[PDB]
């Protein structure tokens, strides 16, 4: 359940934008970022899931009930900015895929995306589970296509091997590496994963809590391992397809279908846009629902779901009216998301290390140290990037 609701967020249009642009512009040199961020997500999402299992509350709820009111207010504001940056990539990714399929302008693609998302808001298991199993099938099959294409493309193994050595090539590579981290370590899922596993116990016992931790850990790592293989394959295929060939608009999502042309042939254009649309519509609905859970946990109240859906569409329509490139703003949103990670990490690392919160399920001291090292690494990368974007 939670590991699957997770996995669909790790294959949103934000991942497509950063993987294709990462491989086309920098070859295989950013393969280590995908591997590092995926292993970071395994640790962080396991802690978030263990927080809801052990304590019975989600991370926003614990912040609201334990921290001072002004700090809860600041944490709610930054979490809403994370929610809008999350939905900005997924809503535009669906509107872009509409243009790839029908040829409509981006504004009309967003109007269609707006009507669909409002319609998708009103639903239930009688209608969601088919639509959710469908979007899961299209996105996973395309993921398998990249797993197959990465072998058929015959990538330069000397360049692939060197790509797993941590190496940054100027500020442009740091900008895209931070976007890859934000697209994999998503703060909105950090808050959401605790709510997905709360209230799932059956006998209210430590032994029952330990099992759900053991079960969730296997489901998360297996799902994260599959998502990591696909993202590495998609970047490696994008490198074998565009890197060094000096193709115009290489790395853009409008020509990303050419990565699967030697495999899918003429159908690569439709099958990629259908996957991009299904990935965008499902994740944008999931993010909207998680945004209401985050607000309810921080503030105790919420705004109507139609108003939240209306407010988050404003940055999408503004970007389209400005004529900005969709693939560029999808990557920018993932970069902003990476700046929301350390804010989500600090309460997670603190709450999961307390006995009055976790009970007998206190996080092992080694994994708490590993989590703080992950927080310092991300803070250093986000400070290094900010340093490059200001001046010397
Ligand atoms: C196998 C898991 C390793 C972690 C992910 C692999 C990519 C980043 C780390 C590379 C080597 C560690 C750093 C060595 C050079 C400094
Ligand atoms: C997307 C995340 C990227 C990282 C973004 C980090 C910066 C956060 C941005 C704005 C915070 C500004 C809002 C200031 C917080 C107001 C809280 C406050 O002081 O209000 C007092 C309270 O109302 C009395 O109880
Ligand atoms: C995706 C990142 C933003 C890009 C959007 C650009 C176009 C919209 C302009 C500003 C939106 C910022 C307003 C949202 C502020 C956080 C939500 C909030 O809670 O409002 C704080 C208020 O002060 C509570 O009292
Ligand atoms: C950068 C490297 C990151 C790659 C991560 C995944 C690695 C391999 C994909 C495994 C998927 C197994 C399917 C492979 C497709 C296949 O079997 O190839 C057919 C053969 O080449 C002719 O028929
Ligand atoms: C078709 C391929 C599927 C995608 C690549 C799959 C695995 C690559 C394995 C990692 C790279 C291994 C090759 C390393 C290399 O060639 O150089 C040796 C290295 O420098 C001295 O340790
Ligand atoms: C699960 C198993 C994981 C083991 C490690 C995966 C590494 C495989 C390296 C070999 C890559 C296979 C394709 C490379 C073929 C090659 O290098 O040359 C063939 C030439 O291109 C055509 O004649
Ligand atoms: C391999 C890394 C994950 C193993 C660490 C699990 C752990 O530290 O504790 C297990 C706990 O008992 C679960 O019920
Ligand atoms: C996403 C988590 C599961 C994905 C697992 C992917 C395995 C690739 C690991 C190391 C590549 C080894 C490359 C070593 C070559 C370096 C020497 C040049
Ligand atoms: C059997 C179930 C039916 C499967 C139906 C779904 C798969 C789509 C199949 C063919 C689409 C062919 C139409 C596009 C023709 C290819 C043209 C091309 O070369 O690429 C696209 C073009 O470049 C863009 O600008
Ligand atoms: C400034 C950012 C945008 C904010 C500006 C708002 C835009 C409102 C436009 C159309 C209303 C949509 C129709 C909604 C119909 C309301 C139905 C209703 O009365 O119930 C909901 C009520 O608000 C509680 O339950
Ligand atoms: C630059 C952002 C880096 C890390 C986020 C900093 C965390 C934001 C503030 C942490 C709140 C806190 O530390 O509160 C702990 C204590 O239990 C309540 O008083
Ligand atoms: C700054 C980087 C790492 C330090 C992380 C801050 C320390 C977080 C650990 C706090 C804790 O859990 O307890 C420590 C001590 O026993 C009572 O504060
Ligand atoms: C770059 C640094 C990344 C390092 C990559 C390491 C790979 C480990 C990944 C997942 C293990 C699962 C996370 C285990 C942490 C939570 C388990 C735990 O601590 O559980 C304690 C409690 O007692 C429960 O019963
Ligand atoms: C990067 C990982 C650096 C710390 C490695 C570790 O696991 O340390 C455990 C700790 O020393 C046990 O209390
Ligand atoms: C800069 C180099 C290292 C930063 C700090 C390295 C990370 C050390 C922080 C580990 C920590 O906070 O210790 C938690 C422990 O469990 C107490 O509760
Ligand atoms: C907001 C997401 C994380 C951004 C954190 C960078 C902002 C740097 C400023 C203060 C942090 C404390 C000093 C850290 C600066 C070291 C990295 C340069
Ligand atoms: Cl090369
Ligand atoms: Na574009």
């Amino acid at each position: 359940g939670p590991a699957v609701i997770a996995s669909i967020a790790y294959m949103d249009p934000g991942n497509f934008a950063t993987n294709i642009e990462g491989g086309a512009r920098y070859g295989y040199s950013l393969l280590w970022v995908i591997l590092a961020a995926n292993l970071m997500a395994m640790v962080i999402q396991n802690l978030s899931a263990n927080l809801g299992i052990a304590s019975g509350r989600n991370l926003p709820e614990l912040i609201r009930e334990r921290w001072p009111r002004p700090l809860v207010w600041f944490y709610w504001i930054q979490a809403e900015l994370v929610a809008m940056a999350t939905d900005l990539a997924e809503f535009l990714g669906a509107a872009l895929a509409i243009q790839l399929l029908t040829g409509l302008p981006m504004f009309w693609g967003a109007v269609v995306t707006g009507v669909v998302t409002f319609w998708l808001l009103n639903l239930q298991k009688r209608g969601t589970r088919p639509l959710e199993l469908a979007v899961g099938a299209f996105v996973l099959m395309i993921g398998v296509a990249y797993l197959v294409q990465v072998v058929l493309a015959r990538p330069d193994l000397a360049a692939v091997g060197a790509g797993f050595v941590p190496r940054l090539q100027g500020p442009g590579s740091a900008y895209l590496a931070v976007g890859i981290i934000g697209a994999t370590v998503m703060p909105h899922v950090i808050y959401l994963h605790s709510a997905l596993t709360q209230g799932r116990i059956q006998t209210d016992t430590t032994e029952e809590k330990r099992r759900l931790v053991r079960l969730n850990r296997v489901d998360v790592i297996a799902a994260m391992g599959l998502a990591g293989l696909i993202n590495m394959s998609m970047l490696a295929v994008a490198a074998a397809t565009f890197h060094g060939k000096n193709v115009e608009n290489a790395g853009d999502l409008t020509t990303a279908y050419q990565t699967l042309t030697p495999l899918l042939g003429p159908a690569a254009s439709v099958l990629f846009a259908v996957a991009l649309l299904a990935s965008g519509l499902s994740s944008s609905a999931v993010g909207t629902m998680a945004g209401d859970v985050i607000m309810q946990g921080f503030m105790g109240f919420h705004i109507p779901l139609w108003l939240r859906r209306l407010i988050t569409m404003l940055p999408a329509f503004i970007v389209i009216l400005l004529g900005m490139d969709p693939s560029s703003v999808l990557i920018l949103s993932q970069v902003i998301l990476c700046f929301g990670v350390p804010f989500a990490l600090v309460p997670l690392l603190l709450f999961t290390a307390r006995r009055d919160v976790m009970g007998a399920l206190v996080t092992r001291r080694s994994f708490t140290v590993i989590g703080w090292v992950i927080a310092v690494i991300i803070i250093a990368l986000n400070g290094y990037l900010l340093w490059e974007l200001l001046g010397g």
